[PDB]
């Protein structure tokens, strides 16, 4: 009866309690949807944060750098969810750069090979998961990605803003592909939701310029946004993800949602 | 238990069944939503028609260029739903330019006060009606208006894109003072929709150049958009409205959803 | 031998020694055009003004909001630049909006017939002035207008920004018009410029706040822009307009160039 | 006395008489520039195309994925142009794509190692440039990269649109870095031209689909253009590019000059 009733929908991108995955993952277990999660790497970690989810949820394992896990991944959702069913939906809350990419680090001096890693993460796997999902989805059915607005340059940011400017173009091709099926792919541009390693940064992590760059970013966030950004609460980015994964956004693909409170529309 | 179970919305802008604002009051009374009308002009007609929508509702005048109407507006409203009551959604599905100012008249040759009646109907009137609607609003509520993607210029839409532009800037400034009360304010960009007049435009009524040009952007619409276009069904339109009016959209504001088909993602 | 060696350029908007048209005035026959000029209203003090010029230009008046000046203008245009000879340069520097419009008043009490006043003038018009210039004007030619980036909102501008907004999108209108006489349109954006006005502003004359904002404004746009911000000086605007004016951006119109030290290009 | 005299210019990106470089190369050297320009892998034959230019210019080796080359760069063009001189401009003129992440194969099936060396190529060599380049650029220099608009999917362009959304963010950081030497950084978003390597696509050397579309894009690029394109005359780009290598657009950066006719001002 919830907003996803009768939906199946697999959610990446959970680490910690604090990931903007975990807070899709629940929001979307309240309103009826049934989840498959996929996990990177730490997959006890992972397992033992989710076990706190509303409900239960088999977790899969896939590092999207790896092309046997893409290869073998509708395959183990199909058997996690049962011969005949498929997908109705599936979020893409995955990112990385490496320490050169961003932060204090110059511009100039991320080296390629970090650059193409954090792109083949944070960008192109975008389509590798729509190449995995989309012969496992039903008509109807929705991809969302999420996005930090990468529209104009930043502090810091750096190599990330351009992974998400890629990624932005590909979420565009994706539609194209996800259409033949009667799937829309869509992004979701969040405002800044302090994560752990958010608060990382903040303290440090990355320099020290960096993490008053992001003080600074944040506190003109909530000031730009008519109705304000709390970035300690991901729920309205999470209630926004569920809004595009539900029947009620069905002429919208290829484009780009902004969960931001508004700030974007705003310069001052 | 609908989407809008519970909400109070006014749906401005219906004048036939054919209306965008006649599909997005059907579809908010499905989920739950409780109506209040406006008109203009022609409110037997209007009645008439609305007579058709699955549930009761009230209908007020409101011609958006009479100060008078405007200025007794909110108690108008607060009589029909009740003293105490106030407003979760309005919606503005309103729109008007002269001849002079669409269709294969030359662009250069609109009267400025032609265009000024179109720009003051299609435009300001969006901050005219929050203006008066704002003090009965709830928090959480949410305003929604119409538009027709005005980035690119295009054949015969001529100052009717002019008076969009237009549109979108004020609903920046309405979100700025929105905000203040808990209130979002967003537009839904919308791919053509065949209403009476653009099927009277399409047989020639603003000229055959425009009529062919309309049939042009049509079959343009559904080419490009990467799950297709349906200019005959109004309902992906309105699903997308009730989506604003919802509680699932609870960060953005100030800003623009295409329900278009995603044609304005892609070239060709 | 100059940029602009043998073109003959209309310059509308020169008030003081401080308007922009004034710099573009100067740059332009520092660069070898030969001028005709145009001024509302206060055609002593134009006059004056102008003669700091480093040559003579004929002064003619225009009101934009006359029909009469507009019906007349290419016949005196002509008649100051010689039977036989066409324009191949119009430089609209024209914006108004009425204090109800702009600065503390708010948004919402601003009454149409204002707003509707600073649309003609600010945006209207460059589509009345093509319509009475266009008929005058050599293949090759250029129309620039000038424009205040409007696609965000912000403090005090308020209405001006919906006329920038409006102005964009009928230049995008004038392009398709221009085009037929193998003549370009294009807007350049400016960086904030401390005219005489502005500074009225910073002090106070639309209200402290207003004031307020625009200094923030102001200092905010020099730190974002990669290359700074001088609000004081003029001339790298009135350079961009005469880069446009020449001969080497042939394939541009229906465009925007941004002359604001990148800040648009900068969200922090 | 041109536009570009006294300027000391390096210009990459020539490897045919039909190469967009070729033609920026032919029109600063007609403009006055003294230019050094940089050649990949063929040096024999791009040594005998730039003999037709109209003076002299000595010709270095220069793949920008080889790092010892990036790295003996600056030293190579001092002494090229002499001890005590430093470069006014540089054009970036390179761009790259494996087959498959172009034409008709789909654009799941392109490898991420062929879209890594694309993205390489295409977007991060012009942070690679701008690192090696910048320690001998004049303060008031100009960096100019070619981009063709990617803010839309198309057919077949496929991983290459996505390349150039990434070259558009890469530039928005240059300019941030570029901005500390009193340097600009700016692209050029060209209409499509026809260089061997297209005619090549036309003939249907990606495909017949491939080509098919590209005709099909070119017709509509010069339908939507409202002073029309012709994909045969690189000039009016050349042209652009080197406005941007001039004195005339001073505060200019981080952005995007569109050199294609008008046409992305168009929907139609
Ligand atoms: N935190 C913010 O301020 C913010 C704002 C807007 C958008 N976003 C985006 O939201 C998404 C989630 O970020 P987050 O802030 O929740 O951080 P997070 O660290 O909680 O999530 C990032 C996820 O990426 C996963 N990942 C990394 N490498 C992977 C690989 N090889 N294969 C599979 N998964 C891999 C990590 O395991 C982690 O689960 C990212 O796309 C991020 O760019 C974040
Ligand atoms: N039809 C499309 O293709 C399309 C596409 C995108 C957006 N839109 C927009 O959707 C909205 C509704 O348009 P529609 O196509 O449903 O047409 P419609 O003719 O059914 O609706 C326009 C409404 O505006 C009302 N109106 C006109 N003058 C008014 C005034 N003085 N006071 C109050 N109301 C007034 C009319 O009475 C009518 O109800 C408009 O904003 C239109 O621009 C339409
Ligand atoms: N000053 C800035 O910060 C700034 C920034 C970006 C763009 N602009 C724009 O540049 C242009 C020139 O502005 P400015 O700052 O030089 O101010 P200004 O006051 O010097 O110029 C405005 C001009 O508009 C003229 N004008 C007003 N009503 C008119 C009418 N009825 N007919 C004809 N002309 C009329 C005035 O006489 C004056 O010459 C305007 O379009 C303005 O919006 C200004
Ligand atoms: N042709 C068009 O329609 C069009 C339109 C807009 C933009 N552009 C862009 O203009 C630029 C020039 O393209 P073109 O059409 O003139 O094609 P071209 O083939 O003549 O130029 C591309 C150049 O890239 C060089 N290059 C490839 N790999 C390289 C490497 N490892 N190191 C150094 N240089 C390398 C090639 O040697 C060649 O000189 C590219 O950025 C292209 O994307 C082209
Ligand atoms: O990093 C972020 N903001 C951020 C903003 C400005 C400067 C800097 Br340094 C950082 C946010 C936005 C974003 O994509 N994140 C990702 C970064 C890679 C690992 C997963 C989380 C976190
Ligand atoms: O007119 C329309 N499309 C349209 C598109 C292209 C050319 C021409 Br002529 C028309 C649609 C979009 C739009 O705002 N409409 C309005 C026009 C004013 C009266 C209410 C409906 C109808
Ligand atoms: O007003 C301006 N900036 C400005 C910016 C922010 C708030 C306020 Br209040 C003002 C500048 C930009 C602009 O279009 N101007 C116009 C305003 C109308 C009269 C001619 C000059 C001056
Ligand atoms: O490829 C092009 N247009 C093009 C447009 C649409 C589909 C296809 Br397939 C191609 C043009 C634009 C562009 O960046 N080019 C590059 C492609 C890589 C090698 C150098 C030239 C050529």
């Amino acid at each position: 009866t919830g907003l996803l009733d009768g939906k199946r929908i697999l959610v990446s991108g959970i680490i910690t309690d604090s990931s903007i995955a975990f807070h899709i993952a629940r929001v979307a277990q309240e309103q009826g949807a049934q989840l498959v999660l996929t996990g990177f790497d730490r997959l006890r970690l992972i397992q033992r944060i989710t076990d706190r989810l509303p409900a239960k949820a088999p977790l899969l394992e896939l590092d999207v750098q790896n092309e046997e896990h893409l290869a073998s991944l509708a395959g183990r959702v199909t058997e996690a969810i049962g011969a005949g069913n498929k997908l109705d939906g599936v979020v893409h809350s995955i990112g990385f750069m490496p320490q050169t990419g961003m932060g204090i680090n110059p511009f100039f001096d991320a080296p390629y090979a970090d650059v193409s890693k954090g792109i083949h993460i944070s960008a192109y796997s975008y389509a590798s998961m729509a190449k995995a999902l989309l012969p496992i989805m039903n008509p109807g059915g929705s991809i969302v990605g999420m996005d930090f607005d990468p529209s104009r340059a930043m502090p810091a940011y750096n190599w990330m803003t351009v992974a998400k400017s890629a990624l932005e173009s590909v979420n565009r091709f994706v539609a194209r592909e996800a259409g033949k099926y009667g799937v829309r792919s869509n992004l979701v541009a969040a405002g800044p939701i302090r994560t752990l390693a958010m608060s990382a940064i903040v303290g440090g992590a990355l320099g020290e310029e960096a993490g008053a760059q992001i003080q600074l970013l944040e506190e003109g966030w909530d000031q730009r946004a008519p109705i304000g950004w709390n970035m300690k609460d991901a729920t309205p980015v999470a209630k926004t993800v569920c809004a595009l994964l539900s029947d009620w956004l069905p002429a919208t693909t290829g484009d780009i949602i902004y969960a931001d409170g508004g700030a974007h529309t705003q310069l001052l």
